[PDB]
């Protein structure tokens, strides 16, 4: 149907906007602490601690399959990146500190992405 196509076009446009949002957020992590999944070879107990691991590569795989239906879904995954890190790592670590900086900086980007996703429908 033409309606299904129109909905597909909206999903595609959302996907384009989310790809740019994701690039911008990832630039706020120049150390690449959040680039890839935590390795179970190197942190074999990780899943005892953290129930829903997340990282930028995994978000990127989801995005390219047009797997985010709305910005809320995408922000959920971003918040998991930050929130997992701040639970697993202590306050006095380079990891926790990188999460705080990503959160603070990413908040700016997301504040305007919310306006763009609303505004452009």
């Amino acid at each position: 149907s033409m309606e299904q196509v129109a909905m597909e076009l909206r999903l595609t446009e959302l996907t384009r906007l989310l790809r740019s949002v994701l690039d911008q957020l990832q630039d706020k992590d120049p150390a690449r602490i959040f680039a890839q999944p935590v390795s179970l070879k190197e942190v074999p107990d990780y899943l005892d601690h953290i129930k829903h691991p997340m990282d930028f590569a995994t978000m990127r795989k989801r995005l390219e399959a047009q797997g985010y239906k709305n910005l809320h879904e995408f922000e959920e995954d971003f918040d998991l990146i930050i929130d997992n890190c701040m639970k697993y790592n202590a306050r006095d670590t380079v990891f926790y500190r990188a999460a705080v900086r990503l959160r603070d900086q990413g908040g700016v980007v997301l504040r305007q992405a919310r306006r763009e996703v609303d505004s452009i429908g």
